[PDB]
């Protein structure tokens, strides 16, 4: 709705956060390249074992096996393209997360005063959804349950009925899916390529499905290579501007996601 340039991102650090690049993930596929944003906060497990992952180069050549329209884009079954079962252990889920919220400030959509059990808002540029935050001030931990709904855009793990089954298989979301809450791990969100993700090929599975073509951390290229990533502060002005713009009574997943942008490196 509104393009970013790279000088004007840079020079308005209150408005825009880089992205690490070690949370910085490429996915190009045969329908163009997704940039992931790693979640450690949300899903600290998860996170690690992508990196992992990503780092075998065993994602490279899997395929989307399971897409279902309106919902999600499901690959990463490693096994599947291998022909062997890889050396990879599971990872315990990971569906919510305890937030401190007096560290952990989420901006809310509508100022007005809050009325019900849990409400959504955003930190870092991912969706969290929340119980309230008045229950840290006799928890155990000081602490709430929070995790972060699977909106468009957010990525998460798959897994068998089993929670502690996630492994390497992931779903990329294409719409909002609230059902999966707090019963799937998410970890990451589509910076860019949410596009390209509702573009994959239908199917359970698909006759010829879309491939993960490779995936690669950007702390592993070299400095000129990285592509440089920023999300719009939440807390800050233009994201004030932008809620307004979009609707203050939308629930996060109703809103676009936030702006993001992904500057590639020149030749
Ligand atoms: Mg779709
Ligand atoms: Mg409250």
């Amino acid at each position: 709705m509104v393009e970013y340039t790279k000088e004007s991102v840079q020079a308005d650090p209150e408005n825009w956060r880089s992205v690490d690049p070690d949370n910085l993930v490429i996915f190009e596929t045969t329908k163009g390249v997704v940039y992931i944003e790693l979640a450690p906060e949300i899903a600290p497990n998860h996170v690690a074992q992508i990196r992992k992952v990503v780092r075998t180069g065993l994602y490279s050549g899997t395929k989307f096996h399971r897409v279902i329209s309106g919902f999600m884009a499901q690959g990463g079954d490693i096994a599947a393209t291998l022909g062997r079962e890889p050396d990879l252990e599971a990872v315990d889920g990971e569906f919510v997360f305890r937030r401190d919220p007096k560290s952990i400030v989420l901006t809310v959509i509508n100022e007005e005063d809050q009325t019900k059990s849990q409400y959504t808002g955003f930190y870092n540029g991912f969706p969290i959804e929340t119980r309230q935050d008045e229950l840290a001030n006799y928890s155990e931990d000081k602490r709430v349950e929070s995790w972060m709904p699977h909106c468009a855009g957010v990525v998460s793990m798959a897994r068998t009925n089993d929670p502690n089954s996630g492994k390497d298989q992931f779903f990329l979301m294409r719409d909002e899916s609230r059902f999966l809450d707090r019963k799937y791990s998410s970890w990451g969100r589509m910076l860019e390529g949410l596009d390209v993700a509702k573009s994959l090929t239908i199917g359970e599975p698909p006759e010829r499905p879309d491939i993960l073509v490779s995936a690669v951390m950007v702390s592993d290229l070299a400095p000129k290579d990285r592509p440089e990533a920023w999300v719009m502060r939440n807390d800050g002005p233009m994201f004030s501007l932008f809620l307004d713009r979009m609707g203050r009574d939308k629930d996060v997943c109703s809103l676009p996601q936030t702006p993001s942008v992904v500057f590639v490196s020149e030749d």
